[PDB]
């Protein structure tokens, strides 16, 4: 009937950082998945059932 | 009837923060999921069942 | 019937960073995924189900 | 009936930096999927069921 | 009946930036996808179903 | 004077002088070398008599900003400066 | 003057002068250096009588600022400075 | 003067002069080099009277900002200074 | 003068000059090197009478900020400094 | 002069001037050296003038701010300095 919404937030990402300095990294990979860098996922659904947000970093060989 | 909200927040995440200094690193997977990176997922969801927020860095091979 | 909406956000990524130096970093990878850049991914859905928003670093074979 | 909204954002990503100084890099892959660079991805969607709004280094070989 | 929309964002990618310096990388890559430029997409669908906005850095083999 | 208003209607937004910084600003760099900045003086019920015989005399504020200033022997900034000297 | 609003409306809504960072702004350096920033002088009742007789007399405030100043037996910044030196 | 309102209404949001910060501020250095800030002096009941034979005389403040001064027999900051030597 | 109002309205929501810092704020370095802050000075019932004969006088504050000063028999900051050196 | 108010409402949310600190706030470094901060001097119903023959007189406060002085047989800071040495 009467709503006031100020200032607000639903679903939401802030202020993510990374900070790295002399560092070395080495990464050999076969058939598999490897994440080293930043992800930053927000997500807001209406009537919107079995949502997945993230999904970062698999390996899915289902039947 | 009468709602006021000023500055609510749901399903936010916010501060997070990876400082590295002089690191290293050797990754060697065959056919796996390795993540060193750290992820940030927020997620909010009206009349949704089932969601998943985060699914970050396995194997899943389900039959 | 009677709604304000101020400075009010859904589903929204900001602020976002990552700050290296003095970083080396090897990569060698037979059929896989490595990932390690930024990814900053803000969804909104309205009457929608069954929705990802960030499927980052995968490696998918199913049957 | 009465609507009044001002400075709203739903689905934006905003402010999403990489810095790097002294950084060197190599990638040397065969069948696979590397990404170093940045993704910013922001999605709205109306009445769409089973919308994905990023899917960044991928490999999939599905049957 | 009564709608003002004043300055509302929706779908909006905007601030995004890259800074290099003293800065040498390598690729060599044999039927794969390597990504290390910035990807900035801001996508908003009415009435659409199964909509992607990026498809960033993949290699898709499907059967 | 910046007014914005809305009277007498159904629905009303107003919006003053606001600044919004959206988007990439970048700076390579913003140095500022020698400067001198905001000074103010106030004097109330003035009144001044000056009598001046072979002399210097300056009435106010001083302010000097230099960069570089080379050379052996030099005078960068004086204020109320005497120099008698021999050679 | 900075004013907004909005009165006699069903719904108002009035943002006074704000100021929004949003977004990327990145600054390579913020050197100052040398720098004199905010002097401030107030004198009430004051008069001023100034006799001189072949010296310097200045009234008020100083302010140098410098950056770089080179060279040998060289004099930076002086104020009420005598310099009687034989050679 | 900065002002915000909202009067008669059945809503109102009024925000007066805010400031936000959200996204990437990124500052590579911020760095301060012989910087003077800040100076104030309040005087009251204040009558001046200066009388000078053959020397130098300055009423009010002084503000030396300096970063780098190189010299053998230098001198980078004098105030009230006499410099009788002999050679 | 800053003012948020919200008055003979049903659902009212001021807000006065806040601050938020919500994001990444990134500062590599944040040195200050040879800074004076804050000098401030207050006087009542002061009225000054100067007399100089040869001499000099500074009549206030002093403030230096320096950073770097080379020199074999340098000075680098001097208030009611007095130098007669034989040689 | 901040205020937020929000009178006769049904529902009234009033904010004075507030801080938040969210997010992620980086700082390499924050060092300060040779910092002078902070200096107050206040006279009431003083009494004092000044005659000078010859001779160095400052009236006030003094601050000095360095970073690093080198240099052999140098001054760095030096107040009321009587310097009379044969050679």
């Amino acid at each position: 009937v009467l709503y006031v919404g100020s200032k607000t937030k639903e679903g939401v990402v802030h202020g993510v950082a990374t900070v790295a300095e002399k560092t070395k990294e080495q990464v050999t990979n076969v058939g598999g998945a490897v994440v080293t860098g930043v992800t930053a996922v927000a997500q807001k659904t209406v009537e919107g059932a079995g949502s997945i947000a993230a999904a970062t970093g698999f390996v899915k060989k289902d039947q």
